[PDB]
């Protein structure tokens, strides 16, 4: 049990590769947004802030990982705890709705909670990351409530027309959305292997995230600035 508990250079590797794509991609967003006309620089603005905190979080993981500390528990169930995901989730999540909500017309009532939930469930997480012992699961589970809560909340402009700018903007906005929960998803599982349950080592929780990010990041912010263009170009 509790396999490979600590970060290697296997770990180390990956995250410098994904230090290196979340810069270019802020790079990239940063210089063609110059060539976008002003109604459509914000969605460019939020993706180069995402990718931008990324990199930040990512440059510090691959810096700092080898010192293999900080640590929980003890003897042979002692594991390495990598906090600074948490940092770069607690910004970079509000800012992935974000790039979703700007297609609605969710009132402000609504947006707190669903950012309030996020928060939460970031906040859940790194506590229970640094939890000994079986209560680290309470925070788990109602952290993964937090993310029942903020999908929801997010599922409503689908079919609340009320809460939507134009209902032809639907089908971009659903699939966008599915494509967001479906990634989100994983990482509670990721964390309950890993962080939670150490039956996952660090270095493969480290590449699974890593995906995840690029996956959740850098491919997510293209198809929202595609979806933003191709909108802006017809109405
Ligand atoms: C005006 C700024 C707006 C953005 C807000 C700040 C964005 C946050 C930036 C990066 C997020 C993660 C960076 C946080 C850095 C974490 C430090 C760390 O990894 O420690 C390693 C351990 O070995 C030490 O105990
Ligand atoms: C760019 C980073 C992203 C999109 C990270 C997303 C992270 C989550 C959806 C985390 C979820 C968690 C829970 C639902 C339970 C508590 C443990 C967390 C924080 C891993
Ligand atoms: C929609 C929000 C629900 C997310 C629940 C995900 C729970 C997955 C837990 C699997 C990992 C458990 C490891 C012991
Ligand atoms: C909708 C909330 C689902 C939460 C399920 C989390 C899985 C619990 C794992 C706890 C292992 C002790
Ligand atoms: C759309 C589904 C994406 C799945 C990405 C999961 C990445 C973690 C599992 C692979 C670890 C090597
Ligand atoms: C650094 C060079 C990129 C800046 C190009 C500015 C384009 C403005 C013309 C629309
Ligand atoms: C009716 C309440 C539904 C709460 C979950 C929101 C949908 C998430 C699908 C995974
Ligand atoms: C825009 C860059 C998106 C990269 C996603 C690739 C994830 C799989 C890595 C093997
Ligand atoms: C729009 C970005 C919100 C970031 C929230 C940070 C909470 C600590
Ligand atoms: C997850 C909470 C679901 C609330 C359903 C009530 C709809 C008005």
């Amino acid at each position: 049990s509790n396999p490979n508990p600590f970060q290697t250079t296997l770990g180390t590797d990956a995250q410098w590769v994904v230090f290196a794509v979340m810069a270019l991609a802020a790079i990239v967003f940063s210089i063609a947004v110059q060539f976008r006309p002003l109604p459509l620089r914000l969605t460019y603005y939020v993706n180069i802030a995402i990718c931008t905190i990324a990199a930040t979080a990512y440059y510090a993981m691959a810096v700092n990982g080898g010192d293999n500390k900080p640590t929980a528990g003890t003897g042979a169930d002692e594991r390495q705890v990598i906090y600074a995901r948490y940092i770069d989730w607690v910004f970079t999540t509000p800012l992935l709705l974000l790039d979703l909500v700007l297609l609605t017309n969710m009132p402000a009532t609504m947006i707190a909670w669903i950012m309030g939930a996020d928060i939460a469930m970031i906040a859940f997480g790194i506590i229970g990351a640094f939890t000994v012992g079986s209560y680290k699961w309470f925070y788990f589970v109602v952290g993964c409530i937090m993310l029942a809560v903020l999908a929801w909340g997010m599922i409503n402009p689908i079919f609340k027309e009320e809460l939507q700018k134009h209902k032809e903007y639907t089908g971009a906005y659903t699939t966008l959305l599915i494509y967001l929960i479906v990634l989100w998803v994983i990482y509670p599982i990721v964390w309950g292997l890993g962080a939670g349950g150490h039956i996952i080592g660090v270095d493969v929780e480290i590449i699974a995230m890593g995906i995840l990010d690029l996956l959740a990041k850098p491919l997510y912010a293209i198809g929202v600035l595609i979806t933003v263009e191709v909108v802006y170009g017809k109405l």
